[PDB]
């Protein structure tokens, strides 16, 4: 027995992910100065740090 | 027995697919400074690092 078939189709399929991690860090302190000099801890180190 | 045909034919097709894949790292620090001077680690090791 014959059959007409009609061609008729269309598909169509997206996908899509994405990701993001991000994280900064940023401590500066100048060196500290009490009663007009410059604070001195053990001999050598200043009250100061910088952190990036 | 004669039988008259009208050609009348038309037919399309199309079919497409892509794919996509990225990644990127960047991580940067500077060199660690507390007291004033530079931090180091072991000998001669800073506390720095860059990835890219």
């Amino acid at each position: 027995d014959i059959i007409t078939v009609t061609l008729d189709e269309t598909t169509s399929a997206t996908k899509s992910a994405n990701a993001d991690l991000s994280k900064t860090n940023e401590a500066q302190m100048d060196p500290l100065q009490v009663g007009g000099e410059e604070l001195q801890i053990g001999g050598k180190y200043n009250f100061s740090y910088d952190l990036n």
